[PDB]
């Protein structure tokens, strides 16, 4: 009733058309957005869901000729091309555009839940997320919304977390490999949070750490929610906040290992409506700032070190050990990761690698589809 | 020029100014002077990685003393009583006191824009692999330019992946690690068929988006089958500058887009069609006909005008005068930065066989892969 069509009004300009619900609400469509979206098989391929038209196909004079409800749908036909098309209630509904736009700078998508301290640390079991489609469902929906999860469970072997990644994705191979050894010798003598690569671009969007050995006490993994860090932020000093979300920073990595890349990209990046959708934040490749106007440095800086401040906050970290066959996976273009400091002596042996959130949204959205 | 002459500090000790021996002048901040000290305990002397963080630094950080001497400037810091010295090469080259241009849609210094009347570069398979001057030229060109053609190619199948091994790293993808670009029975993708596709950016559905492709043709024996590139930021250009408004509607609104074409992917986005810094540099393009999805972010009273704006970009990318077009032979292939030049292809049919291998890999590798080649070369 919601989503149930009642009746239309074509404007006589034939520009758009105003639909009515049976709850009595409106919703108002251009001719050239219906007739862009069409959705019959000469609009749309069947059976790969193409669009079979170009903009510059769609006459420039393009209106609405007659249109009517019945029975639930929306029957439209244009003119000039005389075509006649017709739209299911529900999808005219759920693809709306007349609408209050939320227009907030800094505002999180509502798919996001941003966290402290208080979050406990989504734990999955590594043989149910691959014999159970509900079980790899909640794993990835948890990344998705949290932007982090531990998988439990899993097999110490090597380059396990490649078929970890394999689950939903595909791994960001770089010059250290598919991924990479992070061995740790702690002993006497003796042998801050941030996200990784940000001198990389495009950023690659999710880390795997994967523990295959640990005989070293402390050195618990931190994660740290960028986007709670940036919230702080934006409502404690929306001026400072404004400042790292409208001036790129520089990234710089330039190794004695032949790898030398460099990225331009801001520490907070939002949407251009202004939905935050990225956090970098990097101490050790930070670069010189060269975009900033003299103007604004001082205050820019001043608003870099506040935002470090809630990042170093000991509030805001999530800790969790990892034992052999534990993993966790970071949104790293969210979520910040280290660890605490080691507490004894003793050998760690992790694994490393990137993926790709694109393919983790394709899983899910597979999953939802399945269960759904 | 990049000689220090002189310098002056403010009273606060906030900042300084330099004045070089060309008249030219440039104020540095204390607080920036000192997050970029270049010594061993600021910066690694291995790797060249910051040793601090922000916090590290003192809050009241200031100039108590600054000096001119054999073409650098020493400067000390208070609190910490630290002093360092910056060569005059480094503050000009990392000066920030410049007047940036504040032109909206303009275009990274280290890019250079094109229509049809610049001919299709070109480098030769065996002299890139084999040659590091060629190999630099080639990548060089692809990173000012946005496309290369690379020919005398093999005609084996795969050959793409090696092109990819010379410079990076694929980004393999739903569609493989690469794909068979040629006519399929319930093709998945208007790719797979004889039709003509309008020049567009691959994956627009896919965040992060491939930032390379390659495609590599080993038949095209068909009547038609030609390839076409154009410069999305030479069409987004014409756009700033014919129509500020609708240019600023396609940069300020996200679109939408949207992969479903078999079971087991679902790939969507949600990005503009003209992507800007948050300083107005022109970062991207996306811009695909067959996946662009029912754009829901837009206000109903800016929606016409969008759509204006959407089909004047598509008039531009449209045009034969900034299409680059050629027909690729076996063992040939092109390069684009998919963030930036649109490629097409015109229909096929007849007598002979088409096909062409696609893959995407990821301009981080190349542009480091060419870094380390103009070390090494100069
Ligand atoms: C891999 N592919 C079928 C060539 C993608 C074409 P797009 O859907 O990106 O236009
Ligand atoms: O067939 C061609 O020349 C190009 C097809 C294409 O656009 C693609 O494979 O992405
Ligand atoms: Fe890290
Ligand atoms: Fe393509």
């Amino acid at each position: 009733h919601h989503h149930m069509p009642r009746s239309v009004t074509a404007d006589a300009s034939g520009s758009f058309l105003t639909l009515t619900f049976e709850d009595g609400s409106e919703s108002r469509f251009h001719a050239i957005w219906l007739r862009d979206n069409a959705l019959d098989p000469e609009t749309r391929s069947p059976g790969n869901g193409q669009r079979l038209i170009t903009i510059g196909d769609i006459p420039a004079d393009t209106r609405i000729s007659t249109a009517l409800v019945d029975d639930g749908a929306l029957t439209v036909t244009f003119a000039p091309e005389g075509k006649t098309v017709t739209f299911p209630g529900k999808w005219l509904k759920s693809n709306a555009y007349d609408t209050d736009q939320s227009s907030e700078v800094g505002r999180t998508s509502p798919d996001v839940e941003t966290w402290d301290s208080s979050q406990p640390a989504p734990a999955f079991d590594w043989n149910e997320v691959q014999s159970d489609p509900k079980a790899k469902r909640d794993w990835l929906d948890a990344i998705a919304r949290l932007g982090f999860a531990k998988l439990v469970n899993g097999p110490v072997r090597e380059g396990a977390l490649i078929e970890c990644a394999s689950m939903f994705g595909f791994v960001r191979e770089t010059n250290y490999g598919k991924y990479f050894e992070v061995r740790t010798e702690v002993n006497p003598t003796n042998l801050q949070a941030h996200t990784d690569n940000p001198y990389r671009d495009p950023v690659p969007s999710l880390q795997i750490l994967y523990c295959l050995e640990n005989s070293a006490e402390g050195g618990d993994s931190i994660v740290v929610d960028g986007f709670r860090a940036a919230e702080r932020l934006r409502d404690e000093d929306p001026e400072g906040f404004a400042l790292l979300a409208g001036n790129p920073a520089r990234f710089e990595y330039k190794g004695s290992d032949g790898v030398h890349l460099r990225a331009r990209r801001p520490m907070i990046e939002l949407s251009p409506d202004g939905e935050m959708i990225a956090i970098r934040f990097n101490n050790r490749s930070s670069a010189p700032f060269v975009d900033i106007p003299f103007e604004k440095m001082e205050a820019y800086y001043a608003a870099y070190r506040r935002l470090g401040e809630f990042i170093d906050d000991p509030e805001m970290g999530v800790s969790f050990k990892l034992e052999p066959g534990e993993s966790f996976i970071v949104d790293n273009t969210r979520v910040l990761h280290a660890r605490l400091g080691y507490s004894g002596s003793g050998s760690r042996w992790l694994q490393g690698c990137y993926a790709d959130k694109d393919g983790l949204f394709s899983t899910l959205n597979v999953l939802n589809a399945q269960l759904g």
